[PDB]
């Protein structure tokens, strides 16, 4: 049945981690094409039965938000590329046009009037005008969540689907900075048939070039038998610009790009410019440009050659419309009829391109390579590695991941009901799915726009925020106030939601206290969710106004609770130190939470004059020399001060943490009996170089290792309880905490590079892991795939895309980081990890942006840091190119990316209330997840649908039992089911009716769609 995804290595042609081994990466000046060499061709190769057919792709490249926000851009270009790409494809029946950013394409035709909206129809009816990928956006493939790539393809292509009745099957992706198999994996499962890509390291397209695998199979990298390969077309010179695209020499490519003659404000600077043609000159300029072309098709194995012709935000006015379409129509004119050439050249779109190429591969003329990897860390030019943008801008990357939750919770508990209009659901999620997609543009969440470009999708992210809030807090009230009972005024906040680790401690006072006083209010309901489909159980945390309050479930069962003091970090300007202050009137009250699957779990809590039977309190010790008083308010312990000292931590059964007298994790024991491993944390700075290129916000170029920050003798600050602990230390720049709940530990770093210039701050764990030069690194969230570091390499090529895990192993032992947000990290020696917490650059690093890095703002960033031992699991081989997480380290993942959501009612009784929903859910293997619930039909609909993405992850097999659990059928998850058919990942085409309504789980690694539609 399912593929075994662990103990079968996949043979494929090509295998990146294989060819990066093998290859030298000289930087070798290769002439005219400066990465590569002088291209020869047998002028004998084509003739009058085996003609060079030649597609020329019109195409137009526009950021949404980059030196100018969506909007700026939207106003002064893109209206403009989009009404004269109108008229002038409506005018000349044979000329093409293709388009792959559907938020400006949804912006522009919504302001059309009908009769040009029937007229654009028109033209994308008959293949002229062709939408390629067809997402909201082009997205990142380095920082980007799998989850909200889907995303935005889903709101660019229902779009699509809606108005212009086109889902595309092939992919554009000129701009992003190296490219990820989650790519592939994605469409694949979306109907998608071809992909194209650009941004790969020079030397890659150089080896790739000589073997003519430029064209391949993309398949995973666990794939053995090669059900997810896409066909892919990597472009093989330095940019996607005209120069970069007719052939191997920009010199003469760039005289073929009409719009740089001088009135236009453009020119070549390889100092020939374009010339207009003419019957004078098109025999010579044909002669001239045909030889770019039979060079260019040097490098790949079929007769159909790929000349796009484009650039950033071209075809804006009607003169370069016409300008590059009648001086190309003269040269197909002379070209195609002047036998000698052989060659048949037009304009044409994608699609055509892809079509052709695969009748040719049938017609047996050529085969393809299979091939599996990544392509990071991506290098442009010699040096210049663009590992920085893996961090740039971190505040907004982690907001990425917080949002990317809320709107699956949004979507999930509003999609159990049907909602009257007047609720505007269907509205505030719309919006909150399309600030989440603009996002993913390969300018926002890299932290490569300019300040006030970030600040607009700040701002957008926000409002997005406030959407999933009122969307959930209404859907909270719905789901658990009976039903006879229950009165919606759809403007009203029945609940608050509380977030403690967005925007976090110390980034934003925004959490309510919940305000409890013998002449007040008694008591406070409050109800956690729980978008994962297994029953969960985590410690929640609210702020109260007394120490004195205990927490009791609906049917009164008192639970057990810890109250502890509300510290914050100051930067004390006077004193010149970094130290906690304690409240006097707000307190902590953490309790375990057990919630069902997809579900919610009411509780109270209730203030007494004393301290509660079931409630304990925290002491806290606060360790430096020079210690002044801590004076807690009625909080019941006093705190205790003491010299800086080395301290052993632990909660509950679970592993014991040494901490270093700065604060510092030292050692982690697992279990009573076991040993203390060397495992130690230590801050690191980066700096720029003063000679030669400066580190901006794409490229890390670091002026050698990095150097230890000096801590001096930081405070130090231990909370100890039953059900949480803390250690907490001011570093610089660095509020660190380890925090204990009985498990591995949560490291939360609050960090404020402050003015620190040219800086680049590194955390790093050090160990006795004999890991050598291998480690792991996660591709989107979705997988683990096997780096290897490689000293022929300089250290910033060493750095890869964390978005959600690394680790490193031996034969015995695993260390696993994983994380709330993406950063750049790398194993720089055996042993350690490393991951970037910010940087700040004063200059600017020559990839347009203009401006360096100096727009921080303090971020909490989130950790989980789990220790095992694997000597028992059952791995891949030492040849399989992929690695999988264990369960543990599954989990604490999830604990940080889908946390339990809080909420606290408004108002002084909640009449009717509830205490659960969903107890009756099935509780689903721990390797499956309900990635999206989506009710996919508004309220008017007879037959309502609801669309499920159901993903399985792989997790080791390491000798824990397996317990029986539940058979996730999400077919039935609502009454009076009528049909259930598998569906494309965008919920776009039916692939299959189901059999007794059920929809199956599916395979490990694999991810499928279903759409469950309900008579009733
Ligand atoms: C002229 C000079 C300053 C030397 C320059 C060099 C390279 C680039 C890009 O690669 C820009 C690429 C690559 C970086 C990316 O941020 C931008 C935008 O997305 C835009 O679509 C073009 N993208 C730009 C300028
Ligand atoms: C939409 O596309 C399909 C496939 O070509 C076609 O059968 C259908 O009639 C089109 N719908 C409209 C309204 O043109
Ligand atoms: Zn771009």
């Amino acid at each position: 049945q399912c593929q075994d995804v662990v103990q079968d290595v996949p043979n494929v042609d090509v295998q990146m981690l294989e060819l990066y081994d093998r290859m030298s990466f000289k930087d070798i000046d290769g002439g005219v094409w400066k990465q590569g060499w002088n291209i020869k061709y047998d002028p004998l190769k084509y003739n009058a039965h085996h003609k060079l057919k030649v597609f020329v792709v019109p195409h137009s490249h526009n950021d949404p938000g980059w030196i100018q926000t969506f909007e700026e851009y939207y106003q002064h270009d893109t209206k403009h590329i989009l009404s004269n790409a109108l008229r002038h494809l409506h005018d000349n029946p044979e000329m093409k046009f293709i388009w792959a950013e559907i938020s400006y394409f949804a912006r522009f035709y919504h302001d059309l009037g009908e009769n040009k909206k029937l007229q654009m129809k028109s033209i994308v009816k008959n293949g002229q005008l062709e939408f390629v990928t067809g997402g909201w956006v082009m997205p990142d493939e380095a920082n980007s969540h799998w989850r909200n790539v889907l995303l935005q393809l889903t709101e660019g292509q229902t779009w699509l689907k809606q108005f212009m009745n086109v889902t595309p099957t092939a992919s554009w992706a000129i701009d992003p900075f190296g490219h990820s198999p989650t790519m592939p994996y994605i469409l694949q499962k979306s109907g998608f048939k071809n992909m194209l890509i650009q941004r790969t390291h020079y030397s890659v397209k150089k080896e790739l070039a000589q073997q003519r695998q430029l064209e391949f199979l993309w398949r995973q990298i666990w794939d053995n038998k090669g059900d997810t390969a896409l066909f892919t077309h990597m472009m093989p010179f330095y940019s996607y610009d005209i120069p970069h695209t007719c052939g191997p020499d920009p010199k003469v490519c760039c005289q073929f790009d009409f719009k740089r003659m001088g009135s236009f404000g453009l020119s070549c600077p390889w100092k020939v410019p374009p010339r207009t043609i003419s019957d004078q000159n098109v025999a010579a300029r044909s002669d001239l440009l045909v030889d770019q072309w039979k060079k260019k098709a040097e490098l790949y194995r079929t007769n159909v050659l790929l000349i796009p012709l484009g650039d950033d935000f071209r075809f804006k006015q009607n003169t370069e419309w016409d300008v590059q379409r009648v001086n190309y129509e003269r040269l197909f004119e002379h070209i195609n009829s002047q036998a000698h050439f052989n060659v048949q050249a037009q304009f044409g779109t994608l699609q055509e391109y892809f079509d052709a190429v695969h009748q040719a591969e049938r017609a047996g003329q050529a085969e393809f390579p299979t091939l599996s990897g990544d392509f990071f860390t991506y290098a442009d030019r010699s040096d210049n590695y663009w590992s920085g943008y893996y961090t740039s801008r971190p505040y907004h990357k982690r907001m990425d991941r917080v949002l990317m939750h809320y709107v699956r919770a949004a979507e999930m508990l509003s999609a159990w009901h049907s909602w009257d209009g007047m609720a505007r659901i269907e509205e505030r999620l719309e919006q909150a799915r399309r600030e989440l997609s603009l996002f993913q543009h390969h300018d926002g969440i890299t932290g490569t726009a300019k300040t006030h470009v970030v600040v607009d999708y700040e701002q957008r992210m926000q409002e997005a925020l406030k959407a999933c809030q009122m969307v959930m807090q209404q859907s909270v009230y719905r789901l658990l106030t009976k039903p006879s009972i229950y009165s919606p005024d759809f403007s009203f906040s029945y609940f608050t939601l509380d977030d403690s680790r967005w925007p976090g401690s110390g980034v934003e006072d925004s959490r309510t206290t919940i305000i409890l006083g013998e002449d007040i209010l008694p008591s406070k309901h409050v109800v956690m969710h729980n978008t994962l489909p297994h029953w969960r159980e985590q410690l929640v945390d609210f702020y109260v106004s007394s120490p004195f309050v205990s927490v009791t479930d609906l049917a009164n069962n008192p639970v057990e609770a810890q109250v502890s003091p509300v510290w914050s970090w100051h930067h004390d300007t006077l004193t010149k130190t970094i130290h906690p202050q304690g409240s006097t009137t707000k307190y902590r009250i953490i309790f375990k939470a057990r919630v069902p699957p997809m579900g919610l779990a009411t509780y109270v809590l209730t203030i007494s004059d004393s301290k509660p039977e079931h409630t304990s309190y925290a002491s806290n010790l606060l360790l430096r020399k020079n210690p002044t008083s801590l004076p807690l308010g009625q909080y019941p312990e006093d705190v205790k001060f003491g010299d800086p000292r080395e301290i052993s931590l632990r909660v509950g059964n679970g592993p014991t943490l040494a901490f270093s007298e700065q604060g510092l994790l030292k050692s982690i024991q697992l279990t009573q009996d076991s040993p203390h491993v060397p495992v130690h944390f230590k801050f690191l700075k980066y700096g720029v170089r003063s000679h030669g290129d400066r580190s901006g916000a794409y490229l890390f170029l670091p002026n050698g290792p990095a150097s230890p920050v000096e801590l001096g003798q930081p405070v130090v600050l231990v909370t100890k309880g039953k059900l949480e602990s803390s250690v907490s230390v001011g570093l610089p720049s660095v509020v660190h905490q380890t925090i204990m709940r009985g498990g591995a530990p949560e490291i939360r770093n609050l960090v404020d590079i402050g003015s620190l210039d040219n800086t680049e701050i590194v955390m790093r764990l050090e160990t006795h892991i004999d890991s050598g030069d291998i480690f792991y690194t996660d591709l989107n969230g979705l997988q683990f795939i096997k780096r290897r570091r490689l000293d022929k390499l300089p250290l910033q090529a060493n750095y890869y895309p964390i978005p959600s895990g690394m680790f490193i192993e031996d034969a015995n032992t695993r260390l696993t980081l994983l994380t709330g947000q993406p950063l750049g990290g790398s194993s720089l020696a055996s042993g350690e990890l490393e991951i970037m917490q910010d940087r700040r650059l004063a200059s600017d690093d020559e990839r347009g942006l203009g401006q360096g890095v100096l727009d921080n703002k303090p971020v909490l960033h989130i950790y989980r840091l789990v220790l095992e031992k694997v000597n028992n699991c059952v791995r891949p081989s030492k040849l399989h190119p992929a690695g999988y997480l264990t369960s543990a380290a599954h989990k604490a993942s999830q604990s940080l990316l889908d946390p339990l959501d809080k909420f606290i009612f408004a108002e002084n009784e909640w009449i009717g209330a509830q205490g659960q929903f969903g107890g009756d859910h099935p509780s689903a293997r721990e390797d499956l997840d309900v990635s999206v619930m989506r009710r996919l039909t508004k309220s008017s609909a007879k037959t309502q649908r609801v669309g499920y993405v159901l993903h399985r992850t792989n997790l080791m097999q390491c000798g824990t039992p397996e317990e029986h659990t539940q058979k996730l059928d999400v077919c039935h998850l609502l009454p009076n089911v009528a049909r259930c058919e598998r569906t494309t990942l965008t919920f776009l085409q039916n692939l299959e009716h189901l059999d007794g309504m059920v929809a199956p789980e599916v395979c490990p690694m694999e991810t499928a769609a279903y759409v469950s539609s309900h008579s009733s």
